[PDB]
Parts: structure tokens; C-alpha cells; sequence
């Protein structure tokens, strides 16, 4: 009966110390590892639920599951009830919930999936239909369902999962007794820390490519235990067994499936791409203005100009200080006149301790009952920026309309274009409040999850505290997605166009209404190659528009460190550079000239792309698509790319193979099987690395960063600017990267930059370019006012084996054209327009 393999033993002591003699009095196996693995295991035989009452409903089955021997825990739901519902072909969902009481939750012609039930002990059995595959076996473990304690194990296909947010670990989750702590925390990136974030989604991959998605829909304080034989276990402090699996069976389709469920990418501004400029430490008006001085004297594009809490009064929301930043309302008119816009830092967290009257945020927010309260029913008053705080209720439909009403008034002053929504997990720099916390069962859990500080009010307010909804302890993890969809709702009626809103806390689901940044990263070479995973991994969430701060925010840069940093910086989908109070400058006009020259280069290759980038934020707005993804959504027949999380793809066709270490001057990157062209060799060294699927060692001295384009692919482009106000009005050009057999396509995605409702109303142009037999065309799809006028004048053809006798546009010889038969590439200058049939042709 104790006779499990090492690795197959799953923890019968998860919540304390345990001797051998306790560990047996629990009807557990008590058997130490040789050099982590539990000591105390279950056997086969320990009392789980047995299911009862199988019944076939419409679009699925039923069941009771009853546990006869208590567990550990206290306060066992005895009776539980089971609901397997068979939604789409693709998505499966069932649930586990208590029958006698409403719990917390959150607010050929077959299925991929077959799914089958284990009697006693109860499990649920999922097998891709396809292939015999087990892709979910919860019968591996007991199921636990206590009031503030449930387990629901699972075997796992592989040892290669990816998800379960917010940390700092490599894109592929480490098998080897790994605990996941799912608790949003105000911490600094660190590994195996509980951080930001909570995103309780995983994709596991299947040998051979395929992969299927879970989606455990439950926001409690979690752990997930990880362990090498493989399996998976979701350990969650309360509410319900909300489960979703997508079975793919392409990765991409996995990520979509999960995004159809929580919400696909809102479509950002194109304004909202372009380079944005931040720290704290811009204290004044003058200062600031001096900012986008320096940037446009030495011609670095500067879309948005940001402040920290420099422009507060007394560093609280809703103010400006009437020292430095007496005149911000001319400041931001000023950005606007120049064609930029402006973002400021808003923190939830609002002063409590102004005299009655004096401050209308706190007045009006108690008027009206919006935050957070006590056992006693008053406001929880904790510390932040501005000393004594009360903590807004975002799940109260009343603080939403004060929340707005707060935003309109303040914009009325100030014109600002978007919120940067901080502290938010809601951070707090006392435990719990002023007061304490009361001592309950919700402060005190039975199962503390591996949270740093070792409780739930460690950093931030206590868990019994009461929202709209529900108890803090239940809603947590949901607090920055609250405030990130009232901040939406907040923009749209402030402002009328897309709302922008980057965002530090996050859960499931974020990406429908911000963005995010991963937070207080170190100036470090270790924090810039984090930051790849970290980047792909958000993208996998549905949070595409993520990045982390240029340069790093904690700290001093070094020149090196933020040349290389601006160049893989410039391929985050989201991409500014912010800094810390306490640190030495790192604007880049701030640096030797030929630091300045490549970090000049890699902001004009990004404003080169825009229209790419946001036809790819297009695609995951429409079809839930990644924008900065991993070479193994693309290439997951390609088992060498399973591992790969120090490159990035945009989309299907660009490849970033950046240096992330300090003294490099080359790169060794994996090229899946195909051509790829040098990006070098398009106006704005192998000019083409042809690979069977393999590694290749590239030249990257500090003034290069590799961009590689998949051949098959043609890419939009657009001339340059110093704004996406000037850039947008400047003729486009295409990259045209031919197969070997003479064929690419692409497409481009264009609209007014900001409006809402788009899609919905039409208001956008849409076209394809097909290259094949010597010959370029576009394919109208959908041609409106937005679009109609764009202005081709380039197009350069990458993989052109012989030099052409003649390049016709429209049937009449090309005004010019070069080849260059070093390189392969034929630049043809042509006058076009986007939204009119052409036909380019050479021989
Ligand atoms: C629920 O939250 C409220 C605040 O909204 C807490 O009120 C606080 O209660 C304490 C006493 O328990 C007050 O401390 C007292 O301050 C006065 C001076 O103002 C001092 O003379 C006393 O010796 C004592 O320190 C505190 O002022 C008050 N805070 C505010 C903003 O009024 C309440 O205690 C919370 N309830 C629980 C059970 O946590
Ligand atoms: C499993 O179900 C049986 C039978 O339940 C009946 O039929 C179902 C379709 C539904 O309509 C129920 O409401 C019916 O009662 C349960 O056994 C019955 O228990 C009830 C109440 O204790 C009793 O009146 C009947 O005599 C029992 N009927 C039979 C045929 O034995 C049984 O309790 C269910 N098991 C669990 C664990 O819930
Ligand atoms: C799902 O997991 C369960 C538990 O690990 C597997 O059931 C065991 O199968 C082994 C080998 O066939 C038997 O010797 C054990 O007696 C089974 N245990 C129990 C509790 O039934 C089961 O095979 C897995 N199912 C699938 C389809 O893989
Ligand atoms: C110099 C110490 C820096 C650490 C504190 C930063 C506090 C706050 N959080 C930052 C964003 O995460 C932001 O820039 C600042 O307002
Ligand atoms: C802008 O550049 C000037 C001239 O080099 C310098 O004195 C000033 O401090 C800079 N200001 C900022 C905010 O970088
Ligand atoms: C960064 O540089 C400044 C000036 O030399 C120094 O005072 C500060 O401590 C440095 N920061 C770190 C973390 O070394
Ligand atoms: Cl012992
Ligand atoms: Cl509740
Ligand atoms: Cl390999």
C-alpha cells in the first residue's frame, strides 16, 4: 500500500511538521527521501469521494461525490456536486460545488476531448480523442474540499507546462517539486516569490506538439504543486472547483480557446506603441518640458511623456502640486499641441487624514460608502504615499461612478491620455491596517499558501475586511483587475477614444481591459534576460500589451546594460523606459554618442514596424493571438524550440535573438527549419540563414541587436517620425521575403489610431499582399476613408536569385530600382496606394 515511486507521491502533510507516528495516525505513508518530496504521502487507499448518481444531461452529466472519512482539515463538505458540461468541440468545463450552499465565486462531427469517470476514488479522466492521450487524470490524488481548503490533482502529459503568473522563472515551469504561490504581492521580481499577479491558467505540451490550456476559475490565496513524475496540484484556500480545459490541439489554438473564455486583448491606441518616457524624479513642469527637449534635440521618437508621484500634492491622487507643477495644465495642452500625449501615476489608496472638507476624493468616497470596511463598518485605514489611507471597493457599483467622476473631474484640469494604475495588489507599508486585523478564520487560515511574509495581510490589508461582493480574502487577488475595468470605464466617458491603462496587479482576464508592466526590476544583465520569459508568458495570458522598464527601474544602469536593454526594449509590444528616485539618470540623450546612435537605431526600427505591431494587436484582438510569442507556439512540432524563452518572435514571421549579457559581441540563437532574411538588408553579416532547424552563432557587436524575417512573409512599414503623429503621415513601404519557390503574404490592418467601436462600425481598411511567380498584389478586403490614401513608395524584395532586366509597376517601368547581387535584395521605388489594386512585376 506505501509502495509509490518517489516521484508519484503526492504530500499527505502539506499544512504542517509531521512525525512518522502523526503521519500514520492519518492513515498516511510515512517513508523519507533519500537526500522537496513528502515524507508523508498518501497511500492508493486514502479515503477520497466516491462518485454516486451519474446522470446524463443535455450538453453533459451530473453527479454527487461523498466523503465518508473526514481529512485533516477542518469543516469537509461532505456532499459535493459535480457538472460536466461538453460547451464546444474544443472546451470542456466542469465544476465541484457545495449543493447545500452558495460559495464564493468569481465574477467527422465529435470533440477533441473524451472524458470518463473513476467511481472510487473519484476522478474526472480527459484523453484527447485523437491520439488515446491522457491529458487530465484527477484520480492520481484524494480530492480535498474543506471550507478553506481545496486539492484537485492531476497527472501531467509532460514534464513542459507554462502559466500560473505572476513570477520570475523561465518560460517553462521547473517539475521538481516546484510551489507556485498564486497571492498578489507589492515585491520586487525575485524567484520563487508570489509577485503582482495571479493568472491560475497553465498550457502543457503533448510529445509530438500538440498541447491542451486549464483554466482554474477560483481567486483565492492558491499554491500549485508541481512535482517530476509528472502532475500537478491546485491547492486554493476557498471558493469553488471551477475547471476549463481547451484541447488545442496547436498551442496557438490552446491560448485562443482560454481568451474566448476570459476575454480577448482590448485593441490599444496606435499612440499607446510608440515610446513612452517616465521616472520618478521629474519634479517640475520645467523639468519634465526639458525631457522632450532633450529627446527631440537629439532626434529620439517620444510618443507619451509620463510623471510619477512628483506631480501630486502631498503625493495624492486627483492633485497637482502648485510648486513645480503649478502650470501642469499648460504642460499637458503643450504635449498635445506637439502631437504627443501625457500619463501620470494613479495609486487606489486615498488620504484619510485631511481635515473634513479639504479633500474631495476622501470627503466624496465616504459620502457615498466606497471603500473597504471593517468589522466595525468603517473605512480600513493602512499607509501609503500620502500617510493614512482608506482602500476603494472596485466590485461596488458606487465606487465605480465616484472612480469615475474622480477621473472626469481631474482630466476637466488636466488632459492626461491614460492612468498607470500602481500599487495596486492593494500594496500597503503596514500589516493589515492601523488597527490590526481581528483574529478569524480568514486571518488565521487553516492553509497558509507559500505567500512571502508567511500571512495574507503581509504588504497589504487584512483578509476579513468587507467588499460589495465579498470578504477581501476571496476577492484579493481580483483587487488591480477591479480597478483596471473601472479605470476603462473611467477613460471611455472621460475622453471618448480607447482607453489606455497599464496596470502593476493583474488576474485572468486583464488583457480585455490594460496592460502591464512587470514592475520594480533591477538595472541588472539578470533582469533583462528575465525579462524575456516574463514578456512571452503575458502574452500566453492575453495581456499582450506588457513590458518591462527600459533600463531597468531599481538601481544604476550601466551604458552597456541600457544600449542592449534598449534593443531587446524596443521588441516589447509595451516599451518604456522608467527609473527609480534614488537613481542615476538613463534617458537616451543621457549617454556617450554611440550608445545614443544605437539606441536611436533601435527606436527607429520599432517606428519602422508600428503598422505591423498593431496589425498583430489587431489579430489578437480579433482571433485572441499572441503579439510577442515563443518560437514553440510557432514551430511546436520543433521540440528544440520547447526550451527557447531568450528569443521572440512578433507574430508569425519577425525572430529577435537578443545579446542579454554583458561583454558579448555574438549570439547563439535557434533557427526553426526555413529561410531567414537579415533584416540589415532592408533600407529604413549572412543576408540569409538558411536552417534544417538548428542553432546558429550571429555577429551582435553593441550597436546590433539580430532581427531575422521568415521567408513566406511580407511585412507593412512606415517612414519615420519623432511622434506616431508625424509618423502615421508618412508613405509605407513593404518587406517582401520570398520562398524559395517565389511565394510570401502579409497583411496590414489600418483605422484612425483611437476610435472606439471600430470593428463594430467598419471603420477601418484591411488588406492582403501576395507575392508569387515574379509578381506583388494586394487584396482588398475591406477599403474605408481610414486607409484608402496610404501612400506605397517602396517595396524591397528579400531572396531575388538573379538581377531583373526590368521592374514594371502597373504594367510601366519602375522611376528606379536596385539590386544587389551580394545580398539578393531588389528595392523597387513605385507610387501606390494601399486601398487601390496594383500589380508590381519583375524578370
Ligand atoms: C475600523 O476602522 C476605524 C477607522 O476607520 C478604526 O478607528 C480607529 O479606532 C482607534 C481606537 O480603536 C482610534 O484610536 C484612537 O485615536 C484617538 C485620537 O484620534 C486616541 O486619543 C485614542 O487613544 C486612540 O488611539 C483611531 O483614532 C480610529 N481611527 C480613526 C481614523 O478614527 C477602528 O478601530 C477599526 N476597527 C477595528 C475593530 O479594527
Ligand atoms: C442517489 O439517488 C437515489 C435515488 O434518488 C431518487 O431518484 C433521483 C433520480 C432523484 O429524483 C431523487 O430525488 C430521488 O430520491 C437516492 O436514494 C434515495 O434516497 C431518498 C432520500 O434519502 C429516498 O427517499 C429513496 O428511498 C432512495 N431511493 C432509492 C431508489 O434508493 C440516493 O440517496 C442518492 N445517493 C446520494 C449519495 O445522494
Ligand atoms: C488515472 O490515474 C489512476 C490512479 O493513478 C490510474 O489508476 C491506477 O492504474 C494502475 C495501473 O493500471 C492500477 O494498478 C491502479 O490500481 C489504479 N489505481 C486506481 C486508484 O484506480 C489510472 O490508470 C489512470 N487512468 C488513465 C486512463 O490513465
Ligand atoms: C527608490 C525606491 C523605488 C521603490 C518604490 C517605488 C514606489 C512606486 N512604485 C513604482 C512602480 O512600481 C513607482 O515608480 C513608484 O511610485
Ligand atoms: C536636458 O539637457 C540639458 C543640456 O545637456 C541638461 O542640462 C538638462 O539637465 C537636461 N534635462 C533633463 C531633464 O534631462
Ligand atoms: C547609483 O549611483 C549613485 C551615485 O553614485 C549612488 O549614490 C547610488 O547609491 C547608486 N545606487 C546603487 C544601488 O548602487
Ligand atoms: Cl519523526
Ligand atoms: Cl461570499
Ligand atoms: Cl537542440
Amino acid at each position: 500500500q506505501c509502495d509509490v515511486p518517489p516521484n508519484s507521491r503526492f504530500d499527505c502533510a502539506p499544512d504542517k511538521a509531521i512525525t512518522q507516528e502523526q503521519c500514520e495516525a492519518r492513515g498516511c505513508c510515512y517513508i523519507p527521501a533519500k537526500q522537496g518530496q513528502p515524507w508523508c504521502f498518501f497511500p492508493p487507499s486514502y479515503p477520497s469521494y466516491k462518485l454516486e448518481n451519474l446522470s446524463s444531461s443535455e450538453m453533459g452529466y451530473t453527479a454527487t461525490l461523498t466523503r465518508t472519512t473526514p481529512t485533516f482539515f477542518p469543516k469537509d463538505i461532505l456532499t459535493l456536486r459535480l457538472d460536466v458540461m461538453m460547451e464546444t468541440e474544443n472546451r470542456l468545463h466542469f465544476t465541484i460545488k457545495d449543493p447545500a450552499n452558495r460559495r464564493y465565486e468569481v465574477p467527422a462531427p465529435s470533440p477533441l476531448y473524451s472524458v470518463e469517470f473513476s467511481e472510487e476514488p473519484f476522478g474526472v479522466i480527459v484523453h484527447r480523442q485523437l491520439d488515446g492521450r491522457v491529458l487530465l487524470n484527477t484520480t492520481v490524488a484524494p480530492l480535498f474540499f474543506a471550507d478553506q481548503f481545496l486539492q484537485l490533482s492531476t497527472s501531467l502529459p509532460s514534464q513542459y507546462i507554462t502559466g500560473l503568473a505572476e513570477h520570475l522563472s523561465p518560460l517553462m515551469l521547473s517539475t521538481s517539486w516546484t510551489r507556485i504561490t498564486l497571492w498578489n504581492r507589492d515585491l520586487a521580481p525575485t524567484p520563487g516569490a508570489n509577485l503582482y499577479g495571479s493568472h491560475p491558467f497553465y498550457l502543457a505540451l503533448e510529445d509530438g506538439g500538440s498541447a491542451h490550456g486549464v483554466f482554474l476559475l477560483n481567486s483565492n490565496a492558491m499554491d500549485v504543486v508541481l512535482q517530476p513524475s509528472p502532475a500537478l496540484s491546485w491547492r486554493s484556500t476557498g471558493g469553488i472547483l471551477d475547471v476549463y480545459i481547451f484541447l488545442g490541439p496547436e498551442p496557438k489554438s490552446v491560448v485562443q480557446q482560454y481568451l474566448d473564455v476570459v476575454g480577448y486583448p482590448f485593441m490599444p491606441p496606435y499612440w499607446g506603441l510608440g515610446f513612452h518616457l517616465c521616472r520618478w524624479g521629474y519634479s517640475s513642469t520645467a523639468i519634465t518640458r526639458q525631457v522632450v527637449e532633450n529627446m527631440t534635440r537629439a532626434h529620439f521618437p517620444l510618443d507619451v511623456q509620463w510623471n510619477d508621484l512628483d506631480y501630486m500634492d502631498s503625493r495624492r491622487d486627483f492633485t497637482f502640486n502648485k510648486d513645480g507643477f503649478r502650470d501642469f495644465p499648460a504642460m499637458v495642452q503643450e504635449l498635445h499641441q506637439g502631437g504627443r500625449r501625457y500619463m501620470m501615476i494613479v495609486d487606489p489608496a486615498i488620504s484619510s487624514s485631511g481635515p473634513a472638507g479639504s479633500y474631495r476624493p476622501y470627503d466624496e468616497g465616504l459620502r457615498r460608502g466606497v471603500f473597504i470596511t471593517n468589522e466595525t463598518g468603517q473605512p480600513l485605514i493602512g499607509k501609503v504615499w500620502p500617510g493614512s489611507t482608506a482602500f476603494p471597493d472596485f466590485t461596488n457599483p458606487t465606487a465605480l461612478a465616484w472612480w469615475e467622476d474622480m477621473v472626469a473631474e481631474f482630466h476637466d484640469q488636466v488632459p492626461f491620455d491614460g492612468m498607470w494604475i500602481d500599487m495596486n495588489e492593494p500594496s500597503n507599508f503596514i500589516r493589515g491596517s492601523e488597527d490590526g486585523c481581528p483574529n478569524n478564520e480568514l486571518e488565521n487560515p487553516p492553509y497558509v499558501p507559500g505567500v512571502v511574509g508567511g500571512t495574507l495581510q503581509a504588504a497589504t490589508i487584512c483578509a476579513s475586511s468587507h467588499q460589495f461582493l465579498s470578504t477581501h480574502y476571496n476577492l484579493h487577488n481580483l483587487y488591480g483587475l477591479t480597478e483596471a475595468i473601472a479605470s476603462h470605464r473611467a477613460l471611455v466617458k472621460a475622453r471618448g477614444t480607447r482607453p489606455f491603462v497599464i496596470s502593476r496587479s493583474t488576474f485572468a482576464g486583464h488583457g480585455r481591459y490594460a496592460g502591464h508592466w512587470t514592475g520594480d526590476v533591477w538595472s541588472s544583465w539578470e533582469q533583462l534576460a528575465s525579462s524575456v520569459p516574463e514578456i512571452l508568458q503575458f502574452n500566453l495570458l492575453g495581456v499582450p500589451l506588457v513590458g518591462a522598464d527600459v533600463c531597468g527601474f531599481l538601481g544604476n544602469t550601466s551604458e552597456e546594460l541600457c544600449v542592449r536593454w534598449t534593443q531587446l526594449g524596443a521588441f516589447y509590444p509595451f516599451m518604456r523606459n522608467h527609473n527609480s528616485l534614488l537613481s542615476l539618470p538613463q534617458e537616451p540623450y543621457s549617454f556617450s554618442e554611440p550608445a545614443q546612435q544605437a539606441m536611436r537605431k533601435a527606436l527607429t526600427l520599432r517606428y519602422a514596424l508600428l503598422p505591423h505591431l498593431y496589425t498583430l494587436f489587431h489579430q489578437a484582438h480579433v482571433a485572441g493571438e499572441t503579439v510577442a510569442r515563443p518560437l514553440f507556439l510557432e514551430f511546436p512540432k520543433d521540440s528544440s524550440t520547447w526550451t527557447v524563452d531568450h528569443q521572440l518572435l512578433w507574430g508569425e514571421a519577425l525572430l529577435i535573438t537578443p545579446v542579454l549579457q554583458a561583454g558579448k559581441a555574438e549570439v547563439t540563437g535557434y533557427f526553426p527549419l526555413g529561410t531567414w532574411y537579415d533584416l540589415q538588408t532592408v533600407p529604413i553579416r549572412e543576408p540569409a540563414i538558411h536552417s534544417e532547424g538548428q542553432w546558429v552563432t550571429l555577429p551582435a557587436p553593441l550597436d546590433t541587436i539580430n532581427v531575422h524575417l521568415r521567408a513566406g512573409y511580407i511585412i507593412p512599414l512606415q517612414g519615420p517620425g519623432l511622434t506616431t503623429t508625424e509618423s502615421r503621415q508618412q508613405p509605407m513601404a513593404l518587406a517582401v521575403a520570398l520562398t524559395k519557390g517565389g511565394e510570401a503574404r502579409g497583411e496590414l490592418f489600418w483605422d484612425d489610431g483611437e476610435s472606439l467601436e471600430v470593428l463594430e462600425r467598419g471603420a477601418y481598411t484591411q488588406v492582403i499582399f501576395l507575392a508569387r511567380n515574379n509578381t506583388i498584389v494586394n487584396e482588398l478586403v475591406r477599403v474605408t476613408s481610414e486607409g484608402a490614401g496610404l501612400q506605397l513608395q517602396k517595396v524591397t524584395v528579400l531572396g531575388v536569385a538573379t538581377a531583373p532586366q526590368q521592374v514594371l509597376s502597373n504594367g510601366v517601368p519602375v522611376s528606379n530600382f536596385t539590386y544587389s547581387p551580394d545580398t539578393k535584395v531588389l528595392d523597387i521605388c513605385v507610387s501606390l496606394l494601399m486601398g487601390e489594386q496594383f500589380l508590381v512585376s519583375w524578370c
